[PDB]
Parts: structure tokens; sequence; C-alpha cells
């Protein structure tokens, strides 16, 4: 709808900074409302998404299983990092790991994980075969959040997450029982509450996951709709601003807002 075109415009020159953002009909695969579309954004943690499908199509190959336990050392240990902290003793399985990065944006999590899928280069080769040739990853947590101005590293663009999340979440690539694991990871979100959740009615569905970063980086992909299903994916990011979280988190609110308001 043009009222969210118009939420969109309003971040951008209240935040001063780039706001790029898609909503994309799930059903159809056709593009609904677009804003800056081509431009490449940080992707700070909603890479972890990403992440856990490269996993899980390793798990449908059988080169990985989710019950697998990886145990690792306190030097692992990177800047936030609330679930695997509290496992050094008995480690965690992929599944566990794929729970915190996603649920909770656990760093170490990610790194582990980046680490059973061959790193950075290997996420976006997988990226790069399910025919996202424009997404890449290229350094770990928590570098890969440092958001400087025009730097490709560790960037998307709105229209290749937001196609590459449908394909993730609703293609053919993934097996059934992979794909509803990964929604289901989305679903249950833990850090994103001031986000699009908060514009939420009762009984929505939601799956998504957020993204926060240096120079003002901000970001959320969410898989979302009325009466408990999803019918429609969203995608937003913003950098450069200057502004708090606390504001930059108001901003996709009120953009959420605009969005279950004309749907």
């Amino acid at each position: 709808h043009p009222e969210t075109l118009v939420k969109v415009k309003d971040a951008e020159d209240q935040l001063g900074a780039r706001v790029g953002y898609i909503e994309l009909d799930l059903n159809s695969g056709k593009i609904l409302e677009s804003f800056r579309p081509e431009e490449r954004f940080p992707m700070m943690s909603t890479f972890k998404v990403l992440l856990c499908g490269a996993v899980l199509s390793r798990v449908d190959a059988g080169q990985e299983q989710l019950g697998r336990r990886i145990h690792y050392s306190q030097n692992d240990l990177v800047e936030y990092s609330p679930v695997t902290e509290k496992h050094l003793t008995d480690g965690m399985t992929v599944r566990e790991l794929c729970s915190a990065a996603i649920t909770m944006s656990d760093n170490t999590a990610a790194n582990l994980l980046l680490t059973t899928i061959g790193g950075p280069k290997e996420l976006t080769a997988f990226l790069h075969n399910m025919g996202d040739h424009v997404t890449r990853l290229d350094r770990w947590e928590p570098e890969l959040n440092e958001a400087i101005p025009n730097d490709e590293r560790d960037t998307t663009t709105p229209a290749a997450m937001a196609t590459t999340l449908r394909k993730l979440l609703t293609g053919e690539l993934l097996t059934l029982a992979s794909r509803q694991q990964l929604i289901d990871w989305m679903e249950a979100d833990k850090v994103a509450g001031p986000l699009l959740r908060s514009a939420l009615p009762a009984g929505w569905f939601i799956a998504d996951k957020s993204g926060a970063g240096e120079r003002g980086s901000r970001g959320i992909i969410a898989a979302l709709g009325p009466d408990g299903k999803p019918s429609r994916i969203v995608v937003n990011y913003t950098t450069g601003s200057q502004a708090t979280m606390d504001e930059r988190n108001r901003q996709i609110a009120e953009i959420g807002a605009s969005l279950i308001k004309h749907w």
C-alpha cells in the first residue's frame, strides 16, 4: 500500500538514512510494495536464517544431523552469546545451535554453525546455487556487523533477501520437514518484540528474524499473515543513521503498523 510507502519515506527522512523495503505475496511470489529494492544493506543477524537454511540442506542430504553434538571452548565465545555460554561443559546439538542463533541471535552459535558448513564463503556458495547471486557473507561474528558505508561485504538487497527467504520457506529446495523446522525457529523468535510483532493483531502468525549492527543498521525479515497462517513476506533494512536503537525500533514498528492497517 502507498501509505506504507509513505511510512518508509517518513522513516528515511527522520532517521536521515537509507531504508529498504519489500512486500512479497507468499502464494504468487508477486511484489506488492518496494522501496530501494536493489540497494545493498548489511544483513546483521538476519543472515542466521540463511545460515540454518544451509545447515538444513546438509541435514537433508545426510551431510549433517540435527542431533549431532558439538563441543567448544570458552575461547570460541564472542560478544553476546546468551545460550552457548551456558553449555561449555556439555556442548550443544546442531538443532540447539540453530535455535539459539535464530530465536536469540547467539553469535557464538552462528560461528559454530558457520564452521560446520565451511564458513562465510560456503554460505555464499550455498546462496549462489539456490539462485541468489547478490547476497554475500564475508566475515564472522561480531565483525560482519561493521556496516562500513558502501562496503558490500556481509550485505544483501531487500529484493534478494525476500526471494531467497521465499524459496527457503515455501520452495522446493529444502524438504518439507526442513522448511517446517526453519519457520518453527523463526516463529519462536525472542529478540524482535518491539518491531513487526508490536503491530500484530491478536491471532496473527509471524515468523521473523531481526538484526542490529554498527552505524545505525537495523533490520527484519518476516513471514506473517492473519488467522495463524503466513501469507506475505516482508523485508526491511536501514543503515547509516545516528539514531538510537529505540527510535530505529519505533520506525520499523510504524511501518509495520501501516502494513497491517492496509493489509
